[PDB]
């Protein structure tokens, strides 16, 4: 606690349903606000933070905005269809809760259970990665799913102990789960400063966690494809050339990620990555060779749509659901599933197409995609004195 | 210093009569000195000694200059003779508090070990924030400011942000190696301490010495380039320095009295510093507004000083080269052609620097330069003729990294070690070091590489290097009118 000024009772009156009626809620940002000051300093830090200066973090969201829509007109759109298949499941929606370690932190009672409950409770059901570090037992989780259609997914951090892993691997292949997400981006953890900052007060490879095997490789991989039947997605790719390495070692999926930028500041945003990639995957003919996935930044229908439009087999969010959960639990979480589904939906029509398959790039103004500028330090001295036009008054 | 002479005598209200900065005598410690000559030529504005002339002064001189100061820069016969008795009070100078207010107590008692534990600091920025609350309205002023509209200084840093990474994945990075080597010696870390002047302002007490300490003492250890305008002597800073395998570099401002210089050099070469970095981007003293803005709440070329000689020229560097065994580095190059010229005279390296924005506002980011330049160095088959350095504005290891992949042999920080030393002294400095090295190692890891030679342009997303932008000066009236959307509530 101990940033926990008995103010846990500012927090308390807030949680203490100060929260609005879970349907006054309007977008994913709404969750996130309520989250930011009801959760614990400690939880909120863990969750919110990002690598160092938190550019890549923020950059991932913004890069969506170099991208604008060319939409399509007088296209009959009474009915739109928004579903698609991932790793040959077929899939309500085309986005996916994703793997968000320690939810017991903002959901003490329920944890990532409240998540699955969430992705299955509702007319809509969506996938789920299960962090290799949940607050819960894979079993404890994998069991609170209602619909037996709800799909489910293992993200896994290899180990040091090629044993413990070779165990969980099949331990989980035992319990159901339709694939493997190996999270390569995370040999060390990143220096998530908002965390450290209260984990006290309020040659140092102390920040390589040894759950993660900092020594992972393409062998260790081309291995594990053999030690299993499940498919494999390499979560955390960060360039073109690595992508091709999955393509060649012929694995299955990829996520273009950087862990919500919690990893390395000045990593690019995945949407940039996607965008340069996909088209190369035309000219090699590894075109269908590989499902590609994208994450982080994602807060709107539009975001998602854009991703798709660009190539994504499927798009992932963490935080949003992560807040969702921690304060309406599984209900919160499914409203989320609800929310984001509608944005996908209305936009789809205003966009002029009816199947996710119909989502091709030509629907995108992609001409500014690389306008990723840094302006010059505006002029302190002159702005300070300058003074602007003013609006007419009102009387007396 | 001292002198004594033997002979002369003198007086507690008749040398009170030279105050006219035309005719200038003063009394320092025991002794009396004719100024009139050196006046216009004295590093920190000339000015401050018009405004104090015909006094004692020790208040003012003592705690902020180098020792052997007199007995280096003045002739044996300005060294006039003893004061007999003293002088009366105003007519012996209280030092030296431009803008200070019995508030060096909001200050004092903030320093009031009120300052966090050194293990609390997490980046370079916090030193600077601390520093900024504790240092002296001038110590802050001076350390912190840059020329003019302060634009090259922010740009030096911001420029790093138009570079992004392309990291390598699945690479065994259990062990990584940030050491590298520089200019002949081999080094622990790929970056150094640039020279800063007067640290005794922020560390009134050991100044440049605690820096030498902070980079010698720990297990990771680092190159200190020493300023020709240190608060301490070099002798001091060099027999200050705790470690043997520690390494120290001299920065030269060449005097107009090319002798004084030639002695500086031979002497430093004897305490075996290891390189000389001749700083060339200060023929005039650039103009540091916030620092001026002090005096005034209390020429045309009052910015020259026979001290920093403003007429040094490649012939001069080429003639330096023959009087010395130390490798020469030219500090403050700002574009590709003067880099090649250095190459063509075969000096042994250059620093791309613009002194951290203090000199010429609208100098470039030395990052951007280095980018444009290095490849050029290739196409002239003049690749490794030349070690390239780079400074200004570097605040996180990713920065350092970005420069290394770019070709830099090495990178310098200035203020952060200053602010660090200032608040915290030698552990301050080391602590910084440590902070930085960790960042580097850690990101060097995330990037998918294990040693410094594997940093390379193939790791960088350069595609928006050049995107320095200026946005159209935009829309007070509309912005004023637009109400943006809004997040939901909680319920009273
Ligand atoms: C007599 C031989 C002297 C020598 C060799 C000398 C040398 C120096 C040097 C290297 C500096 C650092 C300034 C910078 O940032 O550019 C300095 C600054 C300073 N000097 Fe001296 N100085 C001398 C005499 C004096 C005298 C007579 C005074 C009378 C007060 C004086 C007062 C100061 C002060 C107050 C500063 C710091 C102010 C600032 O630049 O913000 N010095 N001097
Ligand atoms: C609080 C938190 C915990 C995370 N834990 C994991 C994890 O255990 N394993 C994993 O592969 N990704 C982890 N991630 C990364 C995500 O799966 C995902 O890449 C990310 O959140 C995408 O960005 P976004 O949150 O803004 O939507 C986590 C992210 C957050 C915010
Ligand atoms: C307070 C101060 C004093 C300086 N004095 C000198 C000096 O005497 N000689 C020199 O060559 N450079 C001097 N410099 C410039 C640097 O050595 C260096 O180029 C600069 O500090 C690099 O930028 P940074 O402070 O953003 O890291 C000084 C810089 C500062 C900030």
């Amino acid at each position: 606690a101990p940033g926990e000024t008995k103010e846990d009772i500012a927090r308390k009156e807030q949680l203490k349903s100060l929260l609005p009626p879970l349907d006054n809620i309007i977008n994913l940002y709404d969750f996130e606000y309520l989250a930011s000051q009801t959760l614990t300093k400690q939880a909120w830090a863990y969750y919110s933070s990002g690598a160092n200066d938190e550019v890549t973090h923020r950059e991932n969201h913004n890069a969506y905005h170099r991208i604008f829509f060319k939409p399509k007109i007088l296209v009959d759109v009474r009915k739109v269809d928004i579903s698609t298949d991932m790793l040959g499941s077929h899939v309500d929606v085309p986005f996916y809760v994703s793997a968000t370690a320690l939810c017991k932190l903002g959901n003490p009672l329920e944890g990532e259970k409240d998540v699955a409950r969430g992705c299955g409770q509702g007319v809509t059901k969506v996938p789920q990665m299960i962090s290799t570090l949940a607050s819960c037992s894979p079993e404890e989780i994998i069991e609170a799913a209602p619909s037996d259609k709800q799909i489910q997914w293992y993200q896994l951090y290899v180990n040091s102990d090629r044993k413990i892993t070779d165990d969980l691997v099949k331990n989980v292949e035992k319990l159901g789960v339709k694939a493997l997400f190996v999270t390569v981006d995370a040999p060390s953890l990143g220096q998530r400063e908002k965390d450290m900052k209260l984990k006290f007060s309020n040659g140092a490879s102390r920040a390589l966690s040894k759950f993660i095997d900092p020594s992972l490789t393409w062998k260790d991989i081309e291995e594990l494809k053999k030690k299993t039947k499940l498919p494999i997605v390499i979560k955390g790719v960060q360039r073109t050339e690595d992508v091709i390495k999955a393509a060649e070692i012929g694995v299955s999926g990829v996520v273009l990620s950087n862990q919500g930028g919690r990893q390395l500041d000045f990593s690019r945003a995945p949407i940039e990555v996607l965008a340069e990639t996909m088209p190369i995957l035309e000219q090699r003919n590894l075109k269908d060779k590989l499902e590609v996935f994208v994450d982080g930044g994602v807060r709107r229908g539009t975001d998602v749509l854009k991703a798709l439009c660009l190539g994504a087999k499927g798009v992932g969010l963490g935080r949003p659901f992560l807040y969702a959960n921690s304060c309406y639990g599984r209900n919160g979480v499914e409203k989320a599933i609800e929310i984001l589904r509608d944005e996908i939906e209305m936009s789809m029509r205003l966009l002029g197409v009816t199947s996710i398959a119909e989502l091709k790039p030509d629907l995108l103004d992609l001409s500014t995609l690389k306008a990723r500028t840094v302006g010059v330090p505006n002029d302190v001295l002159y702005n300070e004195v300058y003074e602007g036009p003013t609006l007419t008054e009102f009387e007396d």
